[PDB]
This record gives C-alpha cells, sequence and structure tokens, in this order.
C-alpha cells in the first residue's frame, strides 16, 4: 500500500500539501507546515516587494466553506527565497513556491531570482494566474491574450520546469481555448484545478452588512461551494493536456474528496479552506482516510485509480 | 407588503419558479399557477419539441443540484397557445423562456410572441445561458454573440424584455456585460443568474459521475450558488440603474429571498428547492419573508431592496 507520488523528479510521501495562502506566510506558518504529515507544502503567492493585502476584515468563515479578499498579503521575495535556500528542511519534504506577480515584468523579475535557488536546492514554482482579490487586477487566466504573454516570458525568464494556478472555467469552449494555449508552452508541467470562485458576495442579514470590507464585500469562494468546479476543472484538463500533471484544488475536507480529485486526474492534492479551520492536523487524519477508503475498494496505489473515473456516455 | 409593481403589472409576492423547474407541461404549469407564487415562468423553449440529453440527467444533492437537461421542451407552439388560451391571468402575470439555440430561431420564436404579449400581457426572459446543449455554449460568455442576439431580438420583439444571465466571476466581466446590456433600453429586467455551468459530480461509491450527457458535466444550482448569485444581482443592480434585477440562485427560505432582495432584486426566483420540495414551497417563502420584514419593520420591498451595507 502507497500513498508515493512520483512526479517533477521528487519522490512525495504522499499527494497532500497546503493551497497556496493558506499556512504558508509566516517562517512559523511554513515550520508547521514542514512538521505535518503533508507531502510538501507552497508557499504564499509572494510579490517583489512585502505586500500588505487588503483592509480587515478580509476572510470570513462560513458553514459551506470561506469567501476572502486577503489581497496578497506576504512577506515578499527575498523571504520566501531565503525560506527555500537555507531553512527548508528537503530531506523531510519538497517545496513549492508560488508566485504572483500584478504584472508579466514583476513575475519575470521574481522567477528570474527563484532560478539559481531551484538549480540549488530543487525549489519548484507555481505561478499563480488567477487571483481575484487585487482590485482594478481581473484574473489573468480569463484574459487567454494576456495568459499567453505570461507564460512565453517566464518560461524564456525561467526556462525551468513550473507549475501554473487557473481560475475556475465553466464554459466548455473555454476549457478548450485554455487548453490549447497551455499546450503551447512544454516548461509548464503542472496545472493547478482550481484557485477560488471569484467576486462572490456573503451578506450578514442581522446587520444588513457584507461580512468583509474590501471591493464592497465581493471575494473569493473555497470550501465546500467549489467542490463539483474543481472536479470538472482537474477532469476537463486531465483530459485535454497530455504532457501536463493535474494537480486538484478545491473543496477537500476528508479522504474521500481527495479520492474524487484523484479520480478525476489529481496528482497532488491541495487543502485550503479546511485546513484554515483544522489547522495542519488535518494532515494525518488525510492519509488515515484515503489509505482506509483504497483498502476498502483493494486500490494499493494512486495511479491504479489516478484519472479513472467513470462516465456512461 | 410582499407586493410588486413592474413591468406594467401588479405580482402578489415576488416569488416564482426558476425556468425549467415546474414547468415544461400543463400540469406543471397548472400547479405553479394554483400555488401561492406571484408569478411563473415557462420551460425555456425552442421552436420544435426536443427530446433532450439522455439520462440520468439531474441529480439532486445535499446542497443543490447539477443538471444537463438539454432543453427537453413541447416546442414553442405549446407555450404560445398555453400563454394565449390556457393561463388564468387573473391568478398571475406569466413569464415564458426562449431558448433558440441560434439567433434565427430566437427571431422566429419571438415574432409569433409579439401578438400574444399585445393582447395577454405575456412577459419574455430570453435565455442567453444555457450550459448543457454541445457544440452551443453560453452565449452570455461572448458579449459579441450576445450583442447580436439583443439587437436582433430589440428589432423583431419589439417590446420591453429581459434576460436569463450567465454567472460572472470577474469584475471586469460584469463591466463589460453591463455595458452591453445598457446599450439596449427594451432590456428591462436581467435575471441573475442561471446554473453554474460545467461543474463534476463523482460518486465515491461507484467511482461514477452522476448524470450521463457530457461525461458527467452539467450546471450546478441550490446551496453552492447562493453567493454567486448576491454578487451577480448586485453587480447589476448597481451598474443598470435605469434596469431592474431578478434573483436567483440558493433561495430555500425567507432569509435568501431577503439577501437576494437587500442585494437590489425585485422578483426571486426558485429552482432547487422546488425541485425538491413542490409548489407548497411558495406559500413558506411568503410567511417566511413576512416574519423577517416584520422582525426589522419593513412594510414593503422597497424599503429595504438593494440596501446591503458596505464598509468601505
Ligand atoms: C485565506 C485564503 C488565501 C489564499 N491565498 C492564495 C494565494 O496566495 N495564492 C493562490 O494561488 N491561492 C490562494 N488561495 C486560494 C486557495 O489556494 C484555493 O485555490 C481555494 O481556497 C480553493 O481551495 P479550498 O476549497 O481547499 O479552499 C487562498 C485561499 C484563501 C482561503
Ligand atoms: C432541472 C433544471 C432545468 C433548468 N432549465 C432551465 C431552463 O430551461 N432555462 C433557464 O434559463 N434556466 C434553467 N435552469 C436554471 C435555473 O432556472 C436557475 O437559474 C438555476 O437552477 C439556479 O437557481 P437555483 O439555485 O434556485 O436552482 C434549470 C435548472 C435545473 C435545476
Ligand atoms: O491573497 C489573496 O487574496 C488570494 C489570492 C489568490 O490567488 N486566491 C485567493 O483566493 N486569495
Ligand atoms: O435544459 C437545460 O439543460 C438547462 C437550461 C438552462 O438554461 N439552464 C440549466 O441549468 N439547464
Ligand atoms: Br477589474
Ligand atoms: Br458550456
Ligand atoms: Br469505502
Ligand atoms: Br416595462
Ligand atoms: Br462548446
Ligand atoms: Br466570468
Amino acid at each position: 500500500m502507497s500513498l508515493k507520488v512520483n512526479i517533477l523528479g521528487h519522490e512525495f510521501s504522499n499527494p497532500f500539501m497546503n493551497a497556496a495562502g493558506v499556512l504558508c506566510t509566516t517562517e512559523e506558518d511554513l515550520r508547521r507546515m514542514t512538521e505535518s504529515e503533508s507531502g510538501s507544502l507552497i508557499g504564499k503567492s509572494c510579490t517583489l516587494a512585502p505586500r500588505t493585502g487588503n483592509p480587515e476584515p478580509r476572510y470570513f468563515g462560513l458553514p459551506l466553506g470561506s469567501i476572502n479578499s486577503m489581497g496578497l498579503p506576504n512577506l515578499g521575495v527575498d523571504f520566501y527565497l531565503s525560506y527555500a535556500a537555507q531553512t527548508h528542511d528537503y530531506s523531510r519534504k519538497p517545496l513549492f513556491l508560488s508566485m504572483s506577480g500584478l504584472s508579466v515584468e514583476e513575475s519575470v523579475e521574481m522567477v528570474k531570482k527563484l532560478v539559481p535557488i531551484t538549480k540549488e536546492k530543487g525549489t519548484i514554482l507555481e505561478l499563480n494566474l488567477s487571483c481575484p482579490n487585487v482590485p482594478g487586477k481581473p484574473q489573468v487566466g480569463y484574459d487567454f491574450d494576456t495568459t499567453r504573454t505570461y507564460l512565453q516570458k517566464v518560461s524564456e525568464a525561467y526556462g525551468l520546469p513550473f507549475g501554473v494556478k487557473m481560475p475556475p472555467y465553466f464554459d466548455i469552449a473555454h476549457f478548450d481555448m485554455a487548453a490549447a494555449v497551455l499546450n503551447d508552452f512544454p516548461l509548464v508541467k503542472f496545472i493547478t484545478c482550481v484557485n477560488s470562485i471569484g467576486n462572490g458576495l456573503v451578506i450578514d442579514p442581522a446587520n444588513e452588512t457584507v461580512v468583509i470590507k474590501p471591493k464592497q464585500g465581493f471575494g473569493g469562494l473555497g470550501g465546500k461551494y467549489v467542490l463539483p468546479t474543481a472536479l470538472a476543472n482537474v477532469n476537463a484538463f486531465f483530459r485535454r493536456c497530455p504532457d501536463k500533471l493535474v494537480f486538484g484544488c478545491g473543496g477537500v475536507y476528508s479522504g474521500e474528496e481527495a479520492f474524487l480529485h484523484i479520480l478525476a486526474g489529481a496528482s497532488m492534492v491541495q487543502v485550503g479552506t479546511a485546513l484554515h479551520d483544522e489547522g495542519p492536523i488535518i494532515f494525518a487524519r488525510l492519509n488515515k482516510e484515503l489509505q482506509e477508503i483504497m483498502t476498502n475498494k483493494g486500490y494499493k496505489t494512486l495511479d491504479e485509480f489516478r484519472g479513472r473515473v467513470k462516465t456512461m456516455d
């Protein structure tokens, strides 16, 4: 029996990691992720400079998930690079860093700085093209021309295998158009589906007021809200992008939901909202639960069922 | 108290079915008319009868619904006859949803509707957001295609109508959509929103998708879509001040209808909850919305419509 995953020139102990932005901003966040049972971890979407973010309250927990408009609060790219260079214990697990320039030029500058550290330590890049929460900066992945520009220039500047955090799509034509762009770039080795459902609105009936301050209450949705959307996107790209891996992100609170992500095509499985609710102890539970479901169904490895979701067509 | 006075009509309350739920057959429409609902709307129809997609094509879920019906309907002639000859307009006003799979089909259909709207007052909701027909993507996600539909239908129908919009998730798309809509004055109402398109639900017991069409991909409704619906309602409420907004998505109770109205909704549509519960839900919804209004001291809907507070 094995929850192991062998991809991207690394052996992962299990397919679980945090979703970018959850429990990965500070050194202590990252130390707690490394101490956890997670197979990996990813740093907060960083910017070239430290960034303070949107006004609070900017996160609100809901019965069916979460809404956030954090606005990319982070320590700046140099902090994450130094963590990856010196601090992170790579004998424990591999490390991803998320990078989210608000422009091509900023993302290019950060990925240039990452190059020697990836060469030195094997630090993996996830490029965020789906932040829904910075006022005036719409999700890059919803503009295919802009997406193409990012992928070209980052491919050129970084020159190493990297991944992309995609926004959810809801239109078959858009799965097709997105895949075509992505398939034009061989250094994109993984596709993370998905970021939050952008620009939802939650209102408190008692005070008749939105629950978050930024953008008149409009925020990204995660948790139970996004599971069917996340699975559709993982499978859509799994089917269209034959020479890329897909990482599943959205709605994972258990081994059984992790199992569904893997069935849909997911290599790794990212946990956001549930981890925010529960803390890093969640990873021990998730391993146990996924192992148990496999045992019940007679599966011994993840690749015995990855992408094996059954259709009736 | 719950009354709504819009579009040349008085409605007893803001509630109606969502297009496609309990509104395909004459018996469906009879039961909607007999219900406590303020209005009702016909199934999105096509010029010819449609059998729709293979089964299973609806699956009910703890947090809502997934569907890929494929516009199964009795054909435009039936809905037009229902509107001209059968429907009791003393009970409540009637909407018809039209969902031509091309502009040419939509133009043909709305032309037939003209005399019936003039004589009986039947209201058009033009469906621009079906996510369930293969090779025919949501028109509302292409602002060029959307402008052409709106132009040719404006010319062909020439009377006040509304549009069923897909949900948008990008402020840039709120801005673009509203700008396209604001170029057509005959568009008097905007229904936000249609199902969240092309989600995928898989049963872990059998490792199998739950609906047959399109490898399991269908539209999501119910509890999944409430924040998306509320956001879309309010986005268009703010961007289209000379139009009305209908709310649709995630309404299972008076509290959720209150939120839709607070976000900007004039009428409130009920899909999934109604599929679950049946037309008796409308009597519950009227009672719950009243209870919330009395607790807050509102005597009318316009005392709070669109008055959601923000902190910025
Ligand atoms: C508090 C908060 C902060 C987040 N920050 C980031 C971010 O830095 N970069 C990113 O790609 N996604 C970010 N996300 C989105 C998550 O990575 C994930 O895509 C989303 O929450 C869906 O997963 P979930 O259902 O497990 O929450 C954030 C989510 C939340 C809840
Ligand atoms: C069974 C099914 C059939 C539907 N058919 C139509 C349709 O004919 N036309 C339309 O505009 N919307 C149709 N819808 C979408 C609903 O009208 C509504 O926009 C969506 O389900 C979200 O509302 P809800 O959360 O109350 O279900 C259908 C939905 C379902 C559940
Ligand atoms: O920092 C954030 O606001 C943030 C970034 C992102 O990519 N996704 C998200 O939900 N929030
Ligand atoms: O008939 C359908 O499949 C259908 C049409 C529509 O507009 N929305 C929906 O959810 N289903
Ligand atoms: Br914007
Ligand atoms: Br579609
Ligand atoms: Br089991
Ligand atoms: Br009017
Ligand atoms: Br299509
Ligand atoms: Br959108």
